[PDB]
């Protein structure tokens, strides 16, 4: 019996780690093959200067940029089976830069010895399910050998992420505008916008952080514009929030204010779409970005074909943590440890979760909900229980530190829920920490 | 009997025109379905401000930019069945802007009434050939309905182009550089580089023209770097050619000169790759960009499966013209008018064309070769013969005007080979024609 794992970001890495853990405790595991289009693992966390399409012509995956740091508390994404203490050997602050968390997630799978299951530089083209043999044919392109080939699997776990294919709306006059227009997905070095005026269309995490990054590295002026409601924070002197963009000139932007501004560049921070070009409608998840997509029993088993799974397709307050709980659950169903109920029962269960999701009003209610979801998963499994209510509270602190001051939220510290140890303050306040390297953060 | 045409650029447009022409002369034609991922026809010639991935997540197709004009004589790409005189009603100059040639190619297919065969906003996912039924299954995603479906065809003609998926080599230090790095494919408005220093990596048509465009719209400084040999032309005061880039700094570029320069942005003009993600190895053309790719009988019939065709996959001195000769040939084989020889004979014929291709040294020998190729095609077909040697000579003039002065080559005029009428001088010299619109060019 044979499993295909699509992708080697945190989620695929988690899926390999789950099986390896079960084998380490003496269980007999299926054969595993994992396909990844990049040359190395880490998903989003593997930085690249590339843009649009990669060296092989596949859409560039990572949306990450220079100077990116964790945007939530480290301790809200710690692995229950592999702690920050184990990995780094010393305590570190709470909002590590990209390279540091990349080093961290690699460390777990390095220790586990699961690299050997991965075929890198290989893009998944198609997954078909055969009624007759009751198996999946996965067709891939190996860009090392420039060969296209297919292989047969009994179950498939899709871990290809949903923050990679941009949602890019059009505004009137974009075809006339003289400056750069880009989506957040293409943002790389904040220095390219030094001494320039940047319009940021959108009001979520990308808007906040890309603006923050441009501010930090010396842009002249920043303008956020919002669709429904204002971001709400106290922005520095050279950053305004305006109602939505309506049109654009050779050099100006016009808003629902009636106001006007000369603008050098426009960065669309409008989010992403769930896009699976390697799947037909029988297997293909269709959803907007939300806490409870439909058709996923326990949020991971595909209801129209329960031998196909999805990891991490929910919107994210929790992350690494959650993928783990998902991957452990996926594995125990694949291994026959947790038999699936009937299709009617699955659908009724998923309806209950959707009813509750539509109930949610406040940030607190939302991550508490994801908290409840994760709790339900970890209770069914091998995976070590940890203090979820206490993680929720850590989120609550985090939200407060953002309300207090949006530029200084990364200068606070929190208690690890795995080890119990309060994180130290970092050696340099965020505003002044211009060097984003692992090197400089750990020294 | 039923045909699938993949793409509605010049080539797919030509393929539909070919069939329509045969029906207009009273022949019974097959059913035609043409699939196009954009919302309108024209291929490269349909401009978009978009970059990387389009509103549906498909790779953005067009490589074209603001202010692009024909880079060869108009009269070298005139349709033999639909003249510039017929379309515009007046004589026009010889290097029309993008919008003008777009208007022109649309005109032929507007007159022909072939739009009705096209499914726009539909991306081709996969083409399989079935041994049992001797037919092709084409799977597509309709982004209007968000549905994925498949349909059966007896022959397939692939017209998806080969100047869209960038070849993007890496140079040391790109992950440290502070400015924008982009491939020519992502170049949009030359105004974004006003008063800046731009490095152009490459030594072909994109290098020449993107530099030219940046110069024309007010860049501070330009640097071309070449892999094998220098471009050769006399560049204006603020533009140097130096040997290849070796590495890059936070803000500087270093060359095999040993020389150094502060640089604001890097535009890789390093060309494209043949990429067909919708095809398996049984159907998939693998080739570098050249005058005579292998495995294409008469340069269009796929030798391992002669019910599958390729249009326009050769490198291009001729263009529109050539696609016509190819499409007319494809059609006459599909229609049984020109029976295919045996596989051995096809391979031997292709070998002879390859032998000759490797003989070619000079620009003149090269386009004369493609001229001979086109001649061989049009003699086998319905398609009106026209003076190819005289078109060759028009290319020769064109090359001379480029050697004379690379910035003024677009200010010359040539004799139409269809109508025989010398083109008038344009109303504004190229350097001063800042407005790129159809509107402004025809007034
Ligand atoms: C800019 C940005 C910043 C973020 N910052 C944080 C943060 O600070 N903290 C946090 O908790 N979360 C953050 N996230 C959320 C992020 O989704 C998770 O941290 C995590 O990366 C999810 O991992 P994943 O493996 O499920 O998806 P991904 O990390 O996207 O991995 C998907 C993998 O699948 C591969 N793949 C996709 N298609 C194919 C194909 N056809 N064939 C082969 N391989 C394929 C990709 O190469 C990739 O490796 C951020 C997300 C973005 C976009
Ligand atoms: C920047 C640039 C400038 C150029 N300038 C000139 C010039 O001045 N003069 C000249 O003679 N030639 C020029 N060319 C050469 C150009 O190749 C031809 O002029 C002509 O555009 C080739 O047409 P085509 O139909 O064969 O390919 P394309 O024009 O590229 O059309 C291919 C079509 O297939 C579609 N497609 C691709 N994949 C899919 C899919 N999977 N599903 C559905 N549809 C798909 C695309 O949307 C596109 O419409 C230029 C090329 C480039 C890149
Ligand atoms: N580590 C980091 O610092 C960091 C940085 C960036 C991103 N990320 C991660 O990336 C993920 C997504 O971040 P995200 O903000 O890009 O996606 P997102 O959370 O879905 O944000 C979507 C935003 O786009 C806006 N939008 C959509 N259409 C619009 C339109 N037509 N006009 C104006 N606005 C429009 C939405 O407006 P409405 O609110 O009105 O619907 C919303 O503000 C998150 O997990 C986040 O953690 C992390
Ligand atoms: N209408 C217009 O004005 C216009 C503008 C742009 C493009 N186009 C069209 O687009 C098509 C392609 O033009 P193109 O120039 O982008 O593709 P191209 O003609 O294949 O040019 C390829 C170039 O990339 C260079 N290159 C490849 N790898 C390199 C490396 N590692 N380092 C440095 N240089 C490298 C090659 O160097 P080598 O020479 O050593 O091999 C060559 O100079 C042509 O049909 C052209 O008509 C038209
Ligand atoms: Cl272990
Ligand atoms: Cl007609």
């Amino acid at each position: 019996t044979r499993i295909a794992i699509l992708g080697a970001g945190p989620s695929g890495m988690a899926q390999l780690r789950a099986f390896q853990s079960a084998q380490e405790k003496g269980a007999e595991i299926p054969e595993l093959v994992c396909f990844e289009k990049q040359a190395d693992w880490g998903g989003q966390w593997n930085y690249t200067w590339r843009t649009g399409l990669d060296e092989n012509g596949e859409p560039v995956h990572s949306s990450m940029y220079r100077y990116l740091w964790s945007n939530g508390p480290k301790e809200c994404l710690e692995f229950a089976d592999y702690t920050f203490d184990e990995h780094f050997g010393k305590p570190i602050a709470s909002y590590p830069p990209r390279e540091v968390l990349w080093d961290y997630i690699k460390g777990r799978v390095e220790k586990a010895g699961v690299r050997k299951y991965i075929r890198f530089n290989t893009a998944v083209r198609h997954v078909e399910f055969n009624e007759d043999s009751q198996t999946f044919t996965v067709t891939v392109q190996d860009h090392t050998t420039d060969t296209i080939y297919s292989a047969a699997f009994d179950y498939v776990v899709c871990c290809t992420g949903h923050f990679s294919t941009p949602y890019v709306p059009e505004f009137e006059g974009f075809e006339k505008f003289g400056g750069r227009i880009l989506h957040a997905h293409d943002f790389r070095d904040a220095l390219e916008f030094k001494d320039k005026t940047v319009l940021l269309v959108g009001s979520s995490y990308s808007a906040e952080d890309i603006g923050s990054q441009c501010y930090k590295y010396g842009a002249k002026k920043l303008i956020s514009c919002y669709r429904t409601a204002p971001m709400g924070y106290k922005w520095p002197e050279n950053w305004d929030e305006r109602p939505n963009l309506v049109r654009v000139d050779t050099e100006n932007a016009y808003f629902a204010d009636g106001s006007s501004e000369k603008v050098d560049a426009i960065i669309l921070c409008t989010g992403y779409i769930h896009h699976f070009p390697f799947l037909n409608d029988d297997l293909r998840l269709v959803t907007n970005n939300r806490l409870w997509p439909l058709n996923l029993y326990k949020g991971v088993v595909w209801e129209d074909n329960p031998k196909f799974f999805y990891i991490g397709m929910q919107d994210q307050w929790y992350s690494f943590n959650m993928f783990d709980a998902q991957a452990w659950y996926a594995r125990d169903v694949i291994m026959g440890r947790l038999p699936l109920p009937s299709k009617e029962e699955m659908k009724a269960d998923s309806m209950a979760w959707r009813e509750k999701e539509l109930t949610l009003v406040t940030a607190e209610e939302m991550y508490t909900y994801q908290g409840d979801y994760i709790q339900n998963l970890i209770d069914m499994t091998d995976y070590p229980s940890f203090d979820i209510p206490a993680t929720n509270k850590t989120f609550l602190e985090w939200k407060h530190h953002k309300k207090e001051n949006i530029m200084t939220f990364r200068d606070h510290s929190y208690r690890s829920l795995m080890t119990g140890t309060m994180a130290p303050k970092h050696h340099t306040p965020w505003i002044d920490a211009l060097d984003d390297s692992l090197e400089a953060y750990l020294s």
